[PDB]
């Protein structure tokens, strides 16, 4: 997260860490046993990382629990990153708490002008790289259909939006992938791609969940 602050220990109760050695990607509890993230996240190996502040320190909220399954979606297009959307299964359930917690799925999609809270373990510079230890948030809002396609000509599909500010300064960035985009108590986003990091008129691109819920609802009722 470039141009965010530090969210605070555990008060982004249902933002994990995937890991496979190290950090690589964010993700979403969205019940007990199961994890919203980006398909571009894909990779066998993985390890959910739940209750995480600092990931380099073992601080007393973790609980680290292996993946079972993974599920990219059925129409992921890796080259135009349509459909950047994947479930992942918990081998056991995690113990839900204050500090460790499920995030709704949306009812309806959310407009333009809604104020979001991105969050993530990225790079926080958009020229040159540093790595937190910490969670970094941002707040943001969704910004128009309209704004998005004339940033991204040719590249907005109806499964993405984008968020930020054209302004620059403010945005995700690499290794927030995968995680969430919560707006009003709900996922409405993941991290999905941009153009570098809060550079002027290349805002964040995100993958639109609304669309999805269908999809992961029966996904999770016969897995
Ligand atoms: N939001 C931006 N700029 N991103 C998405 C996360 C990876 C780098 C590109
Ligand atoms: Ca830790």
């Amino acid at each position: 997260i470039v141009g965010g602050y530090t969210c605070g220990a555990n008060t982004v109760p249902y933002q994990v860490s995937l890991n496979s050695g190290y950090h690589f990607c964010g993700g979403s509890l969205i019940n007990s046993q199961w994890v919203v993230s980006a398909a571009h996240c894909y990779k066998s190996g993985i390890q959910v990382r739940l209750g995480e502040d600092n990931i380099n320190v073992v601080e007393g909220n973790e609980q680290f629990i292996s993946a079972s399954k993974s599920i990219v979606h059925p129409s992921y297009n890796s080259n135009t990153l349509n459909n950047d959307i994947m479930l992942i299964k918990l081998k056991s359930a995690a113990s839900l708490n204050s500090r460790v917690a499920s995030i709704s799925l949306p009812t309806s999609c959310a407009s333009a002008g809604t104020q979001c809270l991105i969050s993530g373990w990225g790079n926080t510079k958009s020229s040159g790289t540093s790595y937190p230890d910490v969670l970094k948030c941002l707040k943001a809002p969704i910004l128009s259909d309209s704004s998005c396609k004339s940033a991204y000509p040719g590249q907005i599909t109806s499964n993405m939006f984008c968020a930020g500010y054209l302004e620059g300064g403010k945005d995700s960035c690499q290794g927030d992938s995968g995680g969430p985009v919560v707006c009003s108590g709900k996922l409405q986003g993941i991290v999905s791609w941009g153009s570098g990091c809060a550079q002027k008129n290349k805002p964040g691109v995100y993958t639109k969940v609304c669309n999805y819920v269908s999809w992961i609802k029966q996904t999770i009722a016969s897995n």
